[PDB]
């Protein structure tokens, strides 16, 4: 599925990701723009053997199993399968643990360079939340 901005927001919302660990709504959303582009089956292949799934892009050597990952630690304790629904609860429930796990959304390249530093809460604007 590719998600609208203020249909991902509003579900985002419902999931409790507003301001979760210090991190507003806007965060989130401006993530999964440019990390997926609002798509729950974006799949990108490292050189480390890992690959990153869905919506938010995480990531099968640390936080979730695809079976072929060396060194997997599945934190999440998920399938990586699962982070490709339509439904993005399982994604969501594995970035909440992935941004308590130390180092808030700096786990997230795209959010590190494209959306840190930027006034977020425009990803939000004009959404009925
Ligand atoms: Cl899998």
């Amino acid at each position: 599925k590719v998600f609208g901005r203020c249909e991902l927001a509003a579900a985002m919302k419902r999931h409790g990701l507003d301001n979760y660990r210090g991190y507003s709504l806007g965060n989130w959303v401006c993530a999964a723009k440019f990390e997926s582009n609002f798509n729950t089956q974006a799949t990108n292949r490292n050189t480390d053997g890992s690959t990153d799934y869905g919506i938010l892009q995480i990531n099968s050597r640390w936080w979730c199993n695809d079976g072929r990952t060396p060194g997997s630690r599945n934190l999440c304790n998920i399938p990586c399968s699962a982070l490709l629904s339509s439904d993005i609860t399982a994604s969501v429930n594995c970035a909440k643990k992935i941004v308590s796990d130390g180092n808030g959304m700096n786990a997230w390249v795209a959010w590190r360079n494209r959306c840190k530093g930027t006034d977020v809460q425009a990803w939000i604007r004009g959404c009925r939340l």
